[PDB]
C-alpha cells in the first residue's frame, strides 16, 4: 500500500547515526574498569575490539539493512530460521531505554536544579539536598583533618545532592526493599516520555530534524572541559596516570566484556538500530566510508572523554585530601559527580553548567529516541496493523516504558537499573551479536552478501573485512560469550552486595531474549508441513528463493558455499 | 460466521448460575450478619431485599442476554451511550479475579498440610507455622484464663499458623514494605490459574462439565458438617442464638443497611457474569423460573451454612468455656482461624479438614471461572478476531491475573488484597449496577423489555415487575451507593494503619472503572457525526432502529416513554 519512508537528507543519516552514537558521555566510564597493574586496560581492548568486530559489524548491518530494506526482524527472511534475534534485539532496546530514561530523567532534573544562582553543589547546607549532617566536610570551604576514611568521598556537595537529594538512595536499603517512586522523578519522566511521543509519533523525518537541532554542538563542552582540565595547575595529575604508556605492563589479555558492551553500545550493534535506520536510507549509498567515519568519530569522542574524565579526577585528587580512585562514584552517575564539582570551579558555573545538562538531555534523547524508532519499525514491519496504526503502537510503547521504568526511578532505582543494564546490555547483546553473525555470515553467505554489496554498490569488500565477517567476529564473539558465562561476578554496588536471587532474577530477564532464536527455530520446524529435508531447506533459504526447494537445488546442502569465503 | 455454542442441558446452567450465587461470602459474612443484626429479625429485610431488590435484578440479566445473546460489554446495543458500563463490569472483574484467586490459594496451601496425621495447627512450635520467642501459648491444657476475646487473639496456633506460616505478615510492615512473593504459594497460584485455563479454554463445554462436580460437593460437605455438628456438645447454643428472634433492631444502622449489601454482594446480579451465562442459553429457556430458582438456591444455601458455622462455633465456645460473641468472627478468622482450630478437636480431624478445604476450594473456582468467562465472553463479542483464537486469548487472561496477583500473594498481600476488594468491587460494581439499572429500565424502556420476554417463553411479567425494575431497584442502588459513599471509613487492618496516600489510590483504582461510562459517553457523541440532536439520538436508540432516526421517529424523546411502566 504505502510506499517504503526515506530520509528527508542523506545529512540527517549521518546526524543521526552519531546522534545514537553518543552515549560514550556517561556509559563511558574508565575508573570503573580502571588498571590494576596493566596500565592500559579500557583503551586497548576498546580500540582492539573497534577494529576487529566494530567497524566489521557496522559495515555488515548497514548493508544488510540497505539491501533488504526491512526492519531488524524483517531482515531475516533472507534466513527465516534465526529470525528470534530480531525479537532479541527489540527487547534489548527495549530494556535499554527503559533504565536510559530514567538517565535522561536525571539530566532533567539537574538541568532544572541548575537554574539557580547558587548550584546545589556549593556548599554543604541544604540547598535542595540532603545531607545526612554526620560529615557535611566541604571540600574547599573550610579545613578539616585530613582523615581518609577508606578514601571515600560520597559526603560531597555534588554526591549529597545526586544520592540523597536526587534519588533519594538513603530512604531505600536496597533491591529487597526499593520503596515508591519519586514524584519529581516521576514528573520528569513523564515529560521525557512525552517529548519522545511527540517527537516519534510524527515519522522518521521528525526525528532527523529533532537529531538535526540536539546534537548540533556536543562536541563543544567536552572540548571546553578538556581545555579548561589541562590548562589548569593541578588537574595534570589524575591525566599522567590516566595515559599510563606502558607497553610491558599487562593485567588482562585484552579481553573484557565491558569494552564490547561499550563498542555495541556506540556503534549500535546488537540493538537494531543501524537496521533500522539503513531501512529508511537510499539504495546507492557507501556505507563502508559511512562506519569509517562513525568508528572513527566515536573513538576520538571515547578518547576526549577519558581525557576529560580523568582531568576532572586528577583535579578532585589534588584539590582535595583523599586519593583519585576512590575519589568518585564508580557507577551510573560517574559524570553527575565529576561535572559539577567541575563545572563550580569554573568560571560562570550556572551558565555552563546549564550547556552541559542541555548537553546530556540532548543525547540521552536522541539515543531513546533511535532505540524507540527501531523497536517500532521492528514490530511494525513485523506486523503490517502496527506500521499502519503508527501513533497507537508508538503511544504503547512509550507507555510500557514509563510503566516499567517506575522500578528505576524509585528509592532504590539505581540497583535495579545496574542489575538490568549489566545483565541484559552484556548476556543479551552479546548472544545476539554472535547469533547474528554465524546466521548472516555462514547460513547466508558472506559470498552472497558480498555480491549484494557489489550489486549495490561498485566496490566489493576485500578479504580484510569478508575475514572479519566470517572468521574473526564470529570468533570473538563467541569467546566473549564463553569468557562471560564463566568468568561471572555477582552483581554489586560500590558498597551494596545483592543477595543470590537477583542474579538469577537478572539471568532469567536475559535469558528471557536469548532463548528467542531456539523457539522461532522450532517454530519453523514445526510449522512446516513436509520431511525432515523440506523443513531444513526451509528454514536455511529466502523467502522469495522458496521455490527452489521444491526443484531439490539447495546450496547451503552442499559444501562448496561454506569453504566459499 | 458460525453460531456461538449453547449448552448442551438446561441443568449445566442452572448448576453454573448456583455455583456463581453460592461462593465464601455465603459462609464467613451472611452467618455473623445474621447474628450481629438481630439474630433472626436479619431475614425480615434480607428476604425482602432478596424480593423487592434482589430478585428483580437478577430477571434483568437472564432475560436481557438471552433476547440479546451478547456479552456484558456487547449487549449495550440497544442504548449505546452505556457500552462503557459493559467495559467497566469487565475491568471490574479484573481487578476482582487478581485477589479472589489468591483466596482460592489459601484454601489450596491448606488442603496439602492437611494430608498429614499431625495437622499443622494443633500444636505450638515450628510445624509449618513461624513461632514467636515466648508469646504463643496453647489453646487446651491451660486453665490460667484469658482476658482478651479469641476472635482477635493471635496467639493461637491456628492463627499464627495462618498468618505467619502461610502468609508470612511479621516479616512485613505493610504496603511500603511488601517483600518478595511466597513460592509456595505461587506454587498454589500457578495451580489454580492452570485449572482454570484447562476450564475455560474450551467454552462453556468443559465449565458446564467441571461445575457438576465443583457445585455438588460443597453441599454434601455441608450436609455432613452438619449432620456431624448437630451432636457435638455445645451446638444447641449457637444454633439458638443464631435463630432468636430479636425484634428490637429497628436502626437503619448496619440492621437495614447490611441486608441490602449482603443481598447484592451474594446474589450477583450485576456483575455481568450473569449475562455471559445466560447468552449460551436456548432462547425458549424460562428465564423466569431459573431467577426464582437459583435466588432460593443461594439464600437456602447460605441460611443451612449458617447452622453447621454456628454448631461449630458453640461446639468451640463450649470447649473454651466462653460465650458465643466471643467465639463470633467473619472473613478469613472463620474459615481459616476459627475452623480448622474447631476440626484440630474433633475426632478423625484429617478427613474433616481435607473435606472443609475441598469445598472452600469448590466455592471459589465456580466464582473465579464465573468471573473470568465474563471478561472473556464481553471482550470476545466486542473483538471479533478474538472469538476465533480463544486457547490464546484465554491464556493470555490467565497469565496476565497471574502477573497482577503477585503483590497479593507476598509477604504483605493481604493489606492490598483488602484494599482491592473494598474499594473496587463495592464502588466500582455499585456505580456500576446502578448504571446498568437506569440504562436498562429508564433509557431502554421497561415495556420493551417486557415485549421481548413475552416474546422469548410467552408471557409478559406483570405490573410488579415492571415497578421493581424502573422504580424499586434503581433507588435502591442509589440508596446503597449514597450509604457506601458517606459511610466510607478510612482504610484500616486489625492493627496496622494504612497511609493517607492508601485511601487515594484505592480511591483512584475504584474510579478506574466508574469514569468509563462518562468516557465512553463523550467518545461517542464525539465519533458520530451530526447535529447535536442527532448525535444524541444514535447513543439512546438500539443499531437495529437507527433508520427511524433518519425518519425523524425517536421514542426517546417524548413524554409516553419515560412515564411508562
Ligand atoms: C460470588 N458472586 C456473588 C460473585 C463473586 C465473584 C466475583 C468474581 C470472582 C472472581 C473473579 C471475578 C469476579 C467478578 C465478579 C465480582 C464482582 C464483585 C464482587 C465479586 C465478584
Ligand atoms: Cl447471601
Ligand atoms: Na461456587
Amino acid at each position: 500500500a504505502q510506499p517504503r519512508e526515506t530520509w528527508g537528507k542523506k545529512i540527517d543519516f549521518l546526524l543521526s547515526v552519531v546522534g545514537f552514537a553518543v552515549d560514550l558521555a556517561n556509559v563511558w566510564r574508565f575508573p570503573y574498569l580502571c588498571y590494576k597493574n596493566g596500565g592500559g586496560a579500557f583503551l586497548i581492548p576498546y580500540t582492539l575490539f573497534l577494529i576487529i568486530a566494530g567497524m566489521p559489524l557496522f559495515y555488515m548491518e548497514l548493508a544488510l539493512g540497505q539491501y533488504n530494506r526491512e526492519g531488524a526482524a524483517t531482515v531475516w527472511k533472507i534466513c527465516p530460521f534465526f529470525k528470534g534475534v530480531g525479537y532479541a534485539v527489540i527487547l534489548i532496546a527495549l530494556y535499554v531505554g527503559f533504565y536510559y530514561n530514567v538517565i535522561i530523567a536525571w539530566s532533567l532534573y539537574y538541568l532544572f536544579s541548575s537554574f539557580t544562582l547558587n548550584l546545589p553543589w556549593t556548599d554543604c547546607g541544604h540547598t535542595w539536598n540532603s545531607p545526612n549532617c554526620t560529615d557535611p566536610k566541604l571540600l574547599n570551604g573550610s579545613v578539616l583533618g585530613n582523615h581518609t576514611k577508606y578514601s571515600k568521598y560520597k559526603f560531597t556537595p555534588a554526591a549529597e545532592f545526586y544520592e540523597r537529594g536526587v534519588l533519594h538512595l538513603h530512604e531505600s536499603s536496597g533491591i529487597h526493599d526499593i520503596g515508591l517512586p519519586q514524584w519529581q522523578l516521576l514528573l520528569c519522566l513523564m515529560v521525557v516520555v512525552i517529548v519522545l511521543y511527540f517527537s516519534l509519533w510524527k515519522g522518521v523525518k521528525t526525528s532527523g530534524k529533532v537529531v538535526w537541532i540536539t546534537a548540533t554542538l556536543p562536541y563543544f563542552v567536552l572540548f571546553v572541559l578538556l581545555v579548561h582540565g589541562v590548562t589548569l595547575p593541578g588537574a595534570s595529575n589524575g591525566i599522567n596516570a590516566y595515559l599510563h604508556i606502558d607497553f610491558y605492563r599487562l593485567k588482562e589479555a585484552t579481553v573484557w566484556i565491558d569494552a564490547a558492551t561499550q563498542i555495541f553500545f556506540s556503534l549500535g550493534a546488537g540493538f537494531g538500530v543501524l537496521i533500522a535506520f539503513a531501512s529508511y536510507n537510499k539504495f546507492d549509498n557507501n556505507c563502508y566510508r559511512d562506519a569509517l567515519l562513525t568508528s572513527s568519530i566515536n573513538c576520538i569522542t571515547s578518547f576526549v572523554s577519558g581525557f576529560a574524565i580523568f582531568s576532572i579526577l586528577g583535579y578532585m585528587a589534588h584539590e582535595h585530601k583523599v586519593n583519585i580512585e576512590d575519589v568518585a562514584t564508580e557507577g551510573a552517575g560517574l559524570v553527575f559527580i565529576l561535572y559539577p564539582e567541575a563545572i563550580s570551579t569554573l568560571s560562570g558555573s550556572t551558565f555552563w553548567a546549564v550547556v552541559f545538562f542541555v548537553m546530556l538531555l540532548a543525547l540521552g534523547l536522541d539515543s531513546s529516541m533511535g532505540g524507540m524508532e527501531a523497536v517500532i519499525t521492528g514490530l511494525a514491519d513485523d506486523f503490517q496493523v502496527l506500521k499502519r496504526h503508527r501513533k497507537l503502537f508508538t503511544f504503547g510503547v512509550t507507555f510500557s516504558t514509563f510503566l516499567l521504568a517506575l522500578f528505576c526511578i524509585t528509592k532504590g532505582g539505581i540497583y535495579v537499573l545496574t542489575l538490568l543494564d549489566t545483565f541484559a546490555a552484556g548476556t543479551s547483546i552479546l548472544f545476539a551479536v554472535l547469533m547474528e553473525a554465524i546466521g548472516v555470515s555462514w547460513f547466508y553467505g558472506v559470498d552472497r552478501f558480498s555480491n549484494d554489496i557489489q550489486q549495490m554498490m561498485g566496490f566489493r569488500p576485500g578479504l580484510y573485512w569478508r575475514l572479519c565477517w566470517k572468521f574473526v567476529s564470529p570468533a570473538f564473539l563467541l569467546f566473549v560469550v564463553v569468557v562471560s558465562i564463566i568468568n561471572f561476578k555477582p552483581l554489586t554496588y560500590d558498597d551494596y552486595i545483592f543477595p543470590p536471587w537477583a542474579n538469577w532474577v537478572g539471568w532469567g530477564i536475559a535469558l528471557s531474549s536469548m532463548v528467542l532464536v531456539p523457539i522461532y527455530v522450532i517454530y519453523k520446524f514445526l510449522s512446516t508441513q513436509g520431511s525432515l529435508w523440506e523443513r531444513l531447506a526451509y528454514g536455511i533459504t529466502p523467502e522469495n528463493e522458496h521455490h527452489l526447494v521444491a526443484q531439490r537445488d539447495i546450496r547451503q546442502f552442499q559444501l562448496q558455499h561454506w569453504l566459499a569465503i
